[PDB]
Formats: C-alpha cells, sequence, structure tokens
C-alpha cells in the first residue's frame, strides 16, 4: 500500500506514535516519506547482505528475521515481511521499540539526513487527524 500523507499520519497517531519518545507526529511523517515513500512494501538490500523492510525501512541485521542474514538478530521477535502489510501495526510496534533503544530517531538514516532539525510540523500541516 501507497499511503497518503495525511492518511499516514493519522494511522500513525492511532498506533500512538505522536510524541512518543518525544518525537512528534511530523517526524515520524517525514522519516517514512525519505525512508519509503510511503509505500508498505519497499525493500532495499544493504552492502552487509542485511535487508531494510517496509515503511520504516527496518533493518533484518538487528530487528525481524528474514532467513538470509546470518548471525543477525531478531529484536522485534517478527518475520520481517510482516513488516510489508498494509496494515502498519507490526512496523509501529518494532519502532516502538528501536527508538527506545537509547539513540532515539538517528537509528532511521534517512530521518538524520534530511528530516532531524528541519519544520517537520510541515509533513502534518493540513491534516485532519
Ligand atoms: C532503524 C533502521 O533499521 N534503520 C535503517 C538502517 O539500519 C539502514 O542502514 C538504512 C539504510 O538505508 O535504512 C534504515 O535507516
Ligand atoms: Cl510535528
Ligand atoms: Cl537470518
Ligand atoms: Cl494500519
Ligand atoms: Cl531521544
Ligand atoms: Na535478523
Amino acid at each position: 500500500k501507497v499511503f497518503g500523507r495525511c492518511e499516514l499520519a493519522a494511522a500513525m497517531k492511532r498506533h500512538g506514535l505522536d510524541n512518543y519518545r518525544g518525537y512528534s507526529l511530523g517526524n515520524w511523517v517525514c522519516a517514512a516519506k525519505f525512508e519509503s515513500n510511503f509505500n508498505t512494501q519497499a525493500t532495499n538490500r544493504n552492502t552487509d547482505g542485511s535487508t531494510d523492510y517496509g515503511i520504516l525501512q527496518i533493518n533484518s541485521r538487528w530487528w525481524c528475521n528474514d532467513g538470509r542474514t546470518p548471525g543477525s538478530r531478531n529484536l522485534c521477535n517478527i518475520p520481517c515481511s510482516a513488516l510489508l502489510s498494509s496494515d502498519i501495526t507490526a512496523s509501529v510496534n518494532c519502532a516502538k521499540k528501536i527508538v527506545s533503544d537509547g539513540n532515539g530517531m538517528n537509528a532511521w538514516v534517512a530521518w538524520r539526513n534530511r528530516c532531524k532539525g528541519t519544520d517537520v510540523q510541515a509533513w502534518i500541516r493540513g491534516c485532519r487527524l
């Protein structure tokens, strides 16, 4: 599923991401835009052979099991394919674990490089929440 901007903002707000660990909703929408272009089916392979999955590009090196990243962890205790669903619940629940692990949203490279220190409220402007 390719979400609309405001559609995803509302879905994330319903799942508890607004101000989660102090990150306002626009941070999460901005990260999704630049990680996946709002597409739940996005996948990208990393140099080390791990793969990033879903709307927030969660990495199999640490967070999910895809059966082909030897020696990796599965800290969200999910198959990576669950992160590709049109229902964002599994991605949101896993993201809550990631952002709580001490490094905040810096775990998302696109957030650090393209959202951090910008007017992220712009990503939710005009949306009915
Ligand atoms: C939280 C998470 O899994 N972030 C991943 C990061 O590990 C990976 O290096 C990057 C590659 O583009 O995509 C995402 O930012
Ligand atoms: Cl915001
Ligand atoms: Cl594996
Ligand atoms: Cl959903
Ligand atoms: Cl933080
Ligand atoms: Na893994």
